[PDB]
């Protein structure tokens, strides 16, 4: 039951530090929006791949994402192996179509889908699927 | 040289993401308090001497802290490769006599730091120096 804490902090919070694995084996840090699906247990991001993140995730999968509770200091942190869709490369692709499933559940509904299409197009925007095989931290009540 | 606008981030904060390196390659997150000497340039945090996983910290002590700005996104992150006392052992040694420095440079004076010292050698507590030897993330605007 002390995960389930863990797990209420990440699906508390919409944005995380992402900790991916550079080519000399140092770690990488930046943060991310996220969404966090209980069902499957996993933090669905989106990101670019020109981006330092992204080319190291295709080498070396393996990430963190570290989450802050409510109160700014405890925390939980999602430790597993990405999974990323190819980047997008038409308008209408599989890729497209998971960003647009994420985007709603980010933000909501688009207004313009067919700009967004082009936009994930021209920003060769990829989803970044982590599932959560691991997770530790402070969460409320232990800081 | 570093962005001037990405050092004011980590001098206006005194809490960040600080990264190390486990066993087996992966970084092991957490939230800390720090202290930055911006004449110096660098990073000081205390920490309770690593066991298991993260005691690889002990031969390769390249770490990273992320520090939040007061904006949206904008975030720092100082990388470098940290010096380590060794663990608090007695409440007068040279390491405590350390952490007391380290801990009126954060907070200031303690009320009791007989309680202080005691508590350090309890939690064979490290002080951890990052000097500063890159700087990136997204810098924050006129706001
Ligand atoms: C207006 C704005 C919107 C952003 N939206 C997202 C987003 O939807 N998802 C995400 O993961 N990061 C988002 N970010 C931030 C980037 O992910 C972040 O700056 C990035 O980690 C750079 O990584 P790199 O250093 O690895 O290239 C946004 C930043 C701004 C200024």
């Amino acid at each position: 039951v002390f995960d389930d804490k863990l797990l209420a902090v990440i699906s508390g919070n919409s944005i995380g530090v992402l900790a991916t694995i550079k080519h000399d084996g140092r770690p990488q840090l930046s943060n991310v929006q996220y969404h966090f699906d209980p069902r499957k247990l996993l933090i669905q991001v989106s990101i670019a791949e020109p981006r330092a993140k992204t080319r190291n995730l295709r080498r070396d999968p393996r990430a963190s994402i570290l989450v802050d509770a409510d109160d700014g200091w405890s925390y939980a942190v999602a430790e597993g192996t990405a999974q990323l869709t190819p980047p997008a490369a038409a308008p209408d692709d599989d890729t497209v179509e998971a960003l647009i499933a994420l985007y709603r559940n980010i933000a909501g509904e688009h207004s313009d889908w067919d700009d967004y299409r082009q936009a994930m197009v021209t920003d060769r925007r990829v989803l970044l699927t982590l599932p959560i095989s691991h997770v530790y931290g402070l969460p409320p009540g232990m800081r």
